[PDB]
């Protein structure tokens, strides 16, 4: 499934059910932002499908070359995703949004392109 992605790349993260940064290897691939603690992880500790997503810029206070994925049909519905969990537990996500920061302006502006097409393209997008 990671096979032609449509970027990959180092992404830094901020929790949910508890609000910390993690470094996580991403890869955006049919449409859904997977990321892994280590960029030669055989499996991915999440995955968050962009489907009905959107994304916009925002200013962090700690953090440089933010921006956020929401989702705009529903005021603060929770982002359907998914995670792994060390003792091996599979669970939903509970994000109502995701703040992710990129290693630069440029990387943020590539992110943030990347994943508008992808969405656009999908072609069951909007219904």
């Amino acid at each position: 499934t990671f096979f032609n992605p449509d970027r990959e790349g180092w992404l830094l993260k901020l929790g949910g059910r508890v609000k910390t940064w993690k470094r996580r290897w991403f890869i955006l691939t049919d449409n859904c932002l997977y990321y892994f603690e280590y960029t030669t992880d055989k499996e991915p500790r999440g995955i968050i499908p962009l489907e009905n997503l959107s994304i916009r810029e925002v200013l962090d206070p700690r953090k440089p070359n933010c921006f956020e994925l929401y989702n705009p049909s529903h005021k603060g519905q929770v982002i359907k995703a998914c995670k792994t969990e060390a003792d091996g537990r599979v669970v939903e996500g509970n994000h109502v949004v995701y703040r992710i920061s990129a290693p630069s302006p440029e990387e943020k502006e590539e992110w943030m392109k990347s994943i508008k097409a992808s969405i656009s393209r999908d072609p069951f997008y909007d219904m």
